[PDB]
């Protein structure tokens, strides 16, 4: 845990683009360590109340260590900018992989779900609840293992509703179960190629989520449908435990990874 400066890193190609900031491949000069460096201008941040939100997000991230959670090594700032030192994921985002492939097979989906659940169980133990997870925020390691990247929204709406649970959008207070819903949405999107509540309109998506209106294409197997339906209950209480998800026969049948 030391203070870092831009002089310390050689900066490479951009890994990703974002309005808040851009992510660059970087190499630490002393160790030749390869990593992603995330650059945020203070001003863009200050304009919105993120400045407190970013500091808590950084605080939460630094402490967490899991195979399926993207590591944050450190942070530093320059007169006009904030820089996040992040683990680098060679195989990139699941999002890019999904739009390259268009859908995932059950074996790849089940494996991703299992890794997600494991990562989620670990977060809950630390009293960290995630709330926002989407293929854009999922990264792949050299082994091809899923990693949870952001945490920029972590706790113990003008933005997209696609992955938000009914309780959060309706203004009801929310608990861990919120993550179980996220798992159900992701599992659907992996298999089908689109999130279950996708719509032309924020207002339209609101209603679909609120009513929990989703249908399955023919190719989705009964095993998957059962898992999704359990995950996607309107009442958080009905939603299964992570352990229950890990033990689901469909997960068990098709997963590479352990519970
Ligand atoms: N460590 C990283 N390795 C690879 N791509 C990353 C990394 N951090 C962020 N990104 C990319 O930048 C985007 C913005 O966070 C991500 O969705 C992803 O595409």
């Amino acid at each position: 845990k030391r203070q870092w400066a831009l002089e310390d890193f050689e900066i490479g190609r951009p890994l990703g683009k974002g309005k808040f900031g851009n992510v660059y491949l970087a190499r630490e000069k002393q160790s030749k360590f390869i990593l992603a460096l995330k650059v945020l201008f203070k001003a863009q941040l200050e304009k919105a109340g993120v400045e407190h939100q970013l500091r808590r997000e950084v605080e939460i991230q630094s402490h967490l260590r899991h195979p399926n959670i993207l590591r944050l090594y450190g942070y530093f700032h320059d007169a006009t900018r904030v820089y996040l030192i992040l683990e680098y994921a060679p195989l990139g985002t699941v999002y890019r992989e999904l739009q390259k492939l268009s859908k995932f097979d059950e074996q790849r989906t089940a494996t991703y779900i299992t890794e997600l659940a494991n990562a989620l169980s670990y977060c809950h133990s630390k009293r960290v609840i995630y709330r926002d997870i989407k293929p854009e925020n999922l990264l792949l390691g050299s082994a091809g293992e899923l990693k949870i990247a952001d945490f920029g929204w972590s706790v113990h709406l003008c933005g997209t509703l696609d992955y938000l649970p009914p309780e959060m959008i309706e203004g009801r207070m929310h608990d861990e179960k919120v993550d179980l819903w996220s798992l159900g949405v992701l599992c659907y999107e992996f298999l089908v190629g689109k999130p279950p509540f996708e719509a032309n309109t924020y207002q339209e998506t609101y209603k679909r989520i609120s009513r929990v209106e989703f249908t399955f294409p023919d190719f989705v197997t009964e095993g998957a449908r059962d898992l999704i339906s359990r995950l996607l209950k309107h009442n958080p209480s009905q939603r299964p435990m992570l352990r229950e998800v890990l033990e689901h026969p469909w997960i068990t049948a098709n997963s590479s990874k352990p519970s």
